[PDB]
């Protein structure tokens, strides 16, 4: 449900909400007001409220005194099932035992706080269908709200919008008599649950939120500048979502696959993993590598994975070969801020590397303004004729913080890696990774994934950022990790939407 996140609260009304409505244990998690990429974890123990920094830079959710984490919802899920494990500079133990929940509307995919009665009408008319609904704030009754719901067969009277009043009388919100809840949430999920009947017998189900960032590629121009005058608040709601996406990563946490993982708390999920086949052996288990399938849905696919360690080189090529890739993208330096980012797993250009049972040779390397090219042949030791290419494409220039502040760089890039991979016959998924294979990784697919369907289709197709988004985050944890990415996604459309005009 994730209502342990307040994104509007101050530091000061946070420790007032933990002193007076919490209690030991008591937590809640939310922005730095002036520092996007900074989150603060408010923690109430013996009495006295302490504030934990998680800094997000563009990789990962990177808690002080804590782990690494790909999502602030796996974070909390991990410290609310390990006592002693979160600690203080001086290392006493911080318990989570108790969220604290926020009432605070603002993030929910339904809440559209200003707007009119047939402003909404007109949207739900056009864009919704039976059982679509949101909740607006109240014209002509300061203070309340407005449940507006389609109902109907999917112009002749056969679909209709019903209008729902909620009061708020003390903090509390009710439909004119019943139940009185504490925050529009509990509301509309009660009545998501348990849905209003009228008289007549029409039920007026809630079955999904009104969808309002489904654009057509034309406009994406005009919707950019209505973000611009929020992105924040667009891609807070996004991040709201995260908490239906908390499926297992039991493989990951195996004994035996702990060292395979670059950070011990950012798994790939087991239903999207890459299992490799064909293990030496004699290795208990030799299925694993920190890596999932990304399969677009509503057709090139990618593998999403981390920058190598030096003891997975081997299963990286073992992957490569395994699932037929081609082509490989690179998203940082092997070294950034002094710190390896990614091991170094090809050969020296004109040189032949053997990586376990496979073989690698560096034909050439091709300097570009934002890229390097590196044509490798992968091979399987003693087979001769198993030999493909394999062309790496090395992205060099991504700032060490935040993103590039103009998308031309990446755009250019994508192309030329998208008509490799178009040249190819039968060629397997595009591989992508560095780092922890979530940040950069996220949004490079991302971009990949919306651009296609615009060179395809042309600017007369529909796209949607954050649907887009959450469906390659049901595939991998995390996928897009900041504001700055999410805002850059759209940057880089508009871009793309702008030279194919130029033509
Ligand atoms: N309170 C803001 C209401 C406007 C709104 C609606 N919808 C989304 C979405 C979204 C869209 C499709 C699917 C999913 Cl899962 C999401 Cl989160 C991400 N930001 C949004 C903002």
């Amino acid at each position: 449900s994730r209502r342990w996140f307040h994104p509007n609260i101050t530091g000061v009304e946070a420790e007032n909400l933990l002193l007076t409505r919490g209690v030991d244990g008591s937590f809640l998690a939310r922005p730095s007001k002036s520092n996007p990429g900074d989150f603060t974890l408010s923690v109430r123990r013996n009495g006295a409220v302490t504030h934990i920094k998680i800094q997000n830079t563009g990789d990962y959710y990177d808690l002080y005194g804590g782990e690494k984490f790909a999502t602030l919802a796996e974070l909390v899920q991990y410290y609310m099932e390990h006592h002693g494990q979160l600690k203080e500079k001086n290392g006493d133990v911080i318990e989570l035992k108790y969220p604290l929940n926020c009432a605070d509307p603002t993030s929910e995919r339904w809440f559209h706080g200003h707007l009119s009665g047939k402003e909404a009408e007109k949207l739900l008319t056009e864009k919704g269908k039976h059982g679509s609904f949101l909740v607006r704030e109240s014209q002509s009754h300061p203070g309340d709200f407005v449940l507006s719901v389609r109902t109907g067969d999917d112009n002749d009277g056969k679909s209709k919008v019903t209008h729902v009043m909620i009061r708020c009388q003390e903090l509390k919100y009710d439909v004119g008599g019943g139940e009185r809840f504490d925050s529009l949430t509990d509301l509309v999920e009660h009545y998501k649950k348990n849905p209003m009947v009228e008289t007549l017998g029409t039920v007026l189900q809630l079955k999904q939120p009104l969808n309002t960032t489904r654009i057509n590629a034309a406009e994406i121009e005009s919707r950019v500048r209505e973000l611009s005058k929020g992105f924040w608040e667009e891609f807070e709601t996004l991040q709201q979502q995260e908490c239906k996406l908390l499926y297992s990563r039991k493989e990951g946490q195996r004994q035996e696959n702990k060292n395979k993982n670059r950070y011990k708390n950012i798994l790939p999920f087991d239903h999207t993993r890459v299992v490799l086949h064909d293990g030496d052996p004699n290795e208990p288990v030799s299925d694993y590598i920190n890596a999932n399938i990304i399969m677009p849905e509503f057709k090139k696919s990618y593998i999403a994975t981390q920058g190598c360690l030096q003891n997975t080189v081997n299963d990286f090529w073992r992957m490569v070969f395994q699932e037929n890739s081609r082509v490989i993208v690179m998203t940082t330096k092997e070294v950034e801020r002094g710190k390896s980012k990614c091991v170094k797993y090809w050969p020296d250009e004109y040189a032949l590397k053997e990586y376990g049972v496979m073989r690698v040779r560096n034909v050439k390397e091709s300097a570009a303004h934002d890229y390097t090219l590196r044509e490798l042949k992968l091979s399987k030791v003693g087979q001769g004729n198993t030999e493909r290419t394999v062309w790496q494409y090395h992205f060099r220039t991504w700032p060490d913080h935040g993103v590039p502040s103009d998308p031309g760089g990446v755009l250019d890039f994508l192309e030329e890696v998208h008509h490799k991979q178009e040249s190819i016959m039968d060629a397997g998924p595009v591989v992508v990774h560095c780092s922890a294979g979530i940040g950069r990784t996220g949004t490079f697919i991302v971009i990949d994934i919306l651009i296609d369907i615009i060179r395809e289709k042309g600017v007369d197709c529909d796209i949607d950022v954050p649907k887009t988004i959450q469906m390659v985050r049901s595939q991998r944890s995390g996928m897009v990790q900041t504001e700055a990415q999410y805002r850059f996604i759209y940057m880089a459309v508009q871009h793309y939407i702008e030279t194919l005009q130029r033509r």
